[PDB]
Formats: C-alpha cells, sequence, structure tokens
C-alpha cells in the first residue's frame, strides 16, 4: 500500500493535520540556504513557493510537509507543536523563548551578527538612548550588561530607514558583512552576538515520532559535515 | 520667499530629517487606493516603489516627502514624529493605540471588518480558549466585554494557516469579502469592529506646519466626495 516515498505528483497528497512530520521553515535567503541541506535528506519541494498559493506543500517525501513563514512565527508554530520540527535564526529563538523546543543543531547557514549601529560621524547625544529595534528582549538585556537603560521603540520594517528620518539614535539589527548601511550612509559599531540558523523539535514530537525523525537529523547532521 | 513647488526630477531633491513634510503610508491594497486621493492633491510618486531600491522617494510637491512602511509601523513613526501625518487601517491604530496623534479624516478605502473565524461545521472546545491572532490587545478586550478570559497565540505572518494545521481553537482577522476564507475550508464566524483606512497626524507637527497641512487635508476631504 504505502511502500516507500517518492510524491512525484505535485498539488495532491498534502493532507490536513499531517500525523507524519511538518517542518517550519523560514522565508527568504534563510529558505535560500535551507533548501540545499534538505535536498540531500531527501527532502524536495515539488513546486516553487514564491510563484504557489499554497500554504502547506508536498515534498518528495509523503511523510513530510512545509510551511514557509515570517521568521518570527517558527518557534510559535513548534513551541505548539502544530509543527514538529523547524528552522529559525538563533536571533528569533533568543528573543522569542525556548520552551516546548529541543534547539537540535547549529546548521552553519544565515550565518550573521547582532550589531549597533548608527549614522556616520553622529554624536553619542545626551540623555536615555532611543534604541529602534525588532528585538526589544535583545537590546534590553544588552544595554542592561552595560549598565545603562534605554528607550526602545519596536519596528516590525525596514530597520535602515529609521535613523535617516530621525526615528533612532541608535539601531539593533543583524549585520551580515555591512554593505547595504553603509550605502545607506550608515556604519556597524557593536557586536552583541553571533547567529547562525537552528533546527528545533518540539519536545513531544520527539518522543513520539522518534522513526521518521531519527534518520533525517541524522542526515542534516552529515550535511554540516565542516571539521 | 520661494513659491517654487513644483518637482519633475525624481532620484533627486530627497533630503533628510526635513522641516518640510514626510508622510508614511502602509504597502498593501491600501497603499493603491491611497495614491489616486493625493493625486487630487498634487501630490504624486515619479517612479515605481515596486521596482526602486528608494527608502525615502520625492514627490512632484517639493515640500513634501514619502515613505511605504509595514502598516504597524506607520502609528509608530507618527507618534514619535518621524513622520508629520500617515495613513493605516482603524484596526492597526486602535491596538497601537498610539499617543501624540490626532485622527481627522476616515478616507473609506479599503473597507473590511474585524471578525473570529473557524473551521467549517467546528465544536465549541472546552477549558479556556485559544486565538491565533496579530490584533492581541483587541481580542483580549472583546473577550473581556463577554466576561471569558482567553489564551492568545501572537502570529506576524497568514492568519489563514493557523486553522488547518490546528495552531488555535478561533482566529481573529480582517474580513473584506473573506473570499480567500471558504476556499481554505473555513468560515466568518461574528463580527468586533467594522474598518477603513484613516489619516492620523502628530499634535506638534499640527499646530507648526499647519501652513502647508490645511490645503493638503482640504483636498483629500473633498476628493472623499463628504459634505
Amino acid at each position: 500500500m504505502n511502500d516507500v516515498r517518492n510524491d512525484d505528483p505535485n498539488f495532491n497528497v498534502m493532507g490536513n493535520f499531517d500525523h507524519g512530520l511538518t517542518l517550519a521553515l523560514s522565508k527568504g535567503r534563510i529558505l535560500k540556504e535551507t533548501l540545499p541541506l534538505l535536498a540531500t535528506a531527501g527532502i524536495n519541494l515539488l513546486e516553487d513557493p514564491e510563484k504557489s498559493r499554497k500554504l502547506i506543500f508536498p515534498t518528495t517525501h509523503k511523510q513530510v510537509r512545509i510551511l514557509i513563514l515570517r521568521a518570527s512565527d517558527v518557534p510559535t508554530y513548534v513551541e505548539n507543536g502544530a509543527a514538529d520540527l523547524g528552522v529559525a535564526g538563533k536571533d528569533v529563538l533568543m528573543e522569542h523563548g525556548a520552551q516546548h523546543v529541543y534547539e537540535l543543531l547549529d546548521l552553519q547557514i544565515a550565518k550573521c551578527k547582532l550589531m549597533t549601529a548608527g549614522k556616520v560621524g553622529m554624536e553619542r547625544p545626551k540623555g536615555r538612548l532611543k534604541i529602534a529595534t525588532k528585538y526589544v528582549n535583545l537590546t534590553r538585556q544588552y544595554y542592561a550588561s552595560l549598565g545603562e537603560q534605554v528607550d526602545v521603540i519596536k519596528l516590525y520594517g525596514s530597520m535602515e530607514l529609521a535613523p535617516l528620518v530621525g526615528l533612532g539614535d541608535y539601531i539593533v539589527d543583524v549585520v551580515d558583512t555591512g554593505n547595504t548601511l553603509r550605502a545607506n550612509g550608515l556604519e556597524p559599531l557593536e557586536e552583541i552576538c553571533k547567529v547562525s540558523s537552528r533546527l528545533i523539535v518540539n519536545k513531544a514530537s520527539f518522543k513520539r515520532k522518534q522513526v521518521l525523525l531519527n534518520p533525517i537529523i541524522s542526515q542534516l547532521e552529515q550535511a554540516v559535515q565542516s571539521r
């Protein structure tokens, strides 16, 4: 009946409440670096998600189905076991909070650093520093490091724009290389920590689904070979 | 002083931390129903923002620059004075509950309904309900109106996926015709309030720049065919 997996038919198979494996992936550059790891593990998207109206996606495994989420939402879906396991930025995991999750692997992809940044040739203003950021808990934790307090201002949008129109004193964002910033007349400053994409499993799903999970984890481990 | 206010050169003029005017607009279908009204008032872009890498778009008015923000951020920018005025759904504005702001006009565009929603043929669950939604404060106050306290689950992405994978019991979201909803085996249930885009102005912005603002406001009002 079931036999082996190689689901070639697209636009089908993907059911509701799949008690197989629900994988929560992020959306942009993170997604484009995750796909290749998965391809070696035997999991391939049948369609292009950008040009697709689907919310759940079938893979080459009949046992595995994919969500493409805002990065902030991956931990939330897995925490609640609406997804069994997920691929999330360590920035996002650290802001949110690890609860009903095992962090199983540093995948060594989407490597960046959480940094402060400003306008080039700016004066440290006088009062409470106003910090614009999407990472409230993390910038609060950090300036507690230095013995300072701050006014934080939560942004969900482009944090590059804030201090050009004079919204922040500074910003806190993840920085690959720093090109985009300098080109828009800004400069990276203090490195708060290092960030990479991690794999996470819902604690219950771990106990319960260990025959689908064991091999997949083990093949992803080998694709991050490194040393 | 200088009367010349017409500006053909885009990729030009631009400015930084202006003391002329700075307009923040949401970037969805809202943007597209908005620009026509700004047209009526001799305020137009000079390129496709969909196809530009610009962060601050200049306009046909030498005295007015534009920002295209992620909806949730518009009230953030105007509260703080980065923007002197902007456009956003009443849903956002009510959830944000911004301080240093005047709502001056119902543009009566992008009309819809903040509603509870669920799976087709749902069964009323037992215990405290879980609600998958972006608008936390708004559901908390709508269930605090029915005396019942609930479990909230904040999402920043598509709220339509949540039910299909069983994140919530119910969801809270904006429903125009909710045509998409049925297509995914979901239903509108109840109604919390009605919703349209509004025009807000920073209060200190309004005290000083009045000279620039009154002409712009007057024109917009008359374009809405309102008395």
